[PDB]
């Protein structure tokens, strides 16, 4: 199911920033639905949403432990509302298009 999902913790542009997810990030992407290489952030921020409901991770804390999201985050847990962490951890496991 594409989407986007979108914050006000977060500046509109940077949401709209087009990326290429490195390879365990791209995997995870489509294990959920996902078809191309190149995202935005915010349909990026989609499919995650989709992969932890899924995975059942979500106090609003994420439990990611045992997870390959814990692997990618290189966290245990967060919080669901703290958008610029969450990413912070995303943007290590993209490349941004020139
Ligand atoms: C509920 C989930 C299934 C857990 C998905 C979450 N939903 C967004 C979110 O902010 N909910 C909270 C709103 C306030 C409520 O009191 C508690 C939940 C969040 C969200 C939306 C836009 C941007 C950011 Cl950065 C963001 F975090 C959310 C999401 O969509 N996709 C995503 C990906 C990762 Cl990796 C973590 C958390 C989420």
């Amino acid at each position: 199911t594409d989407g986007a999902v979108t914050t006000s913790q977060i500046p509109a542009s940077e949401q709209e920033t087009l990326v290429r997810p490195k390879p365990l990030l791209l995997k995870l992407l489509k294990s959920v639905g996902a078809q191309k290489d190149t995202y935005t952030m915010k349909e990026v921020l989609f499919y995650l949403g989709q992969y932890i409901m899924t995975k059942r991770l979500y106090q609003h804390i994420v439990y990611c432990s045992n997870d390959l999201l814990g692997d990618l985050f290189g966290v245990p847990s967060f919080s669901v509302k703290e958008h610029r962490k969450i990413y912070t951890m995303i943007y290590r496991n993209l490349v941004v298009v020139n």
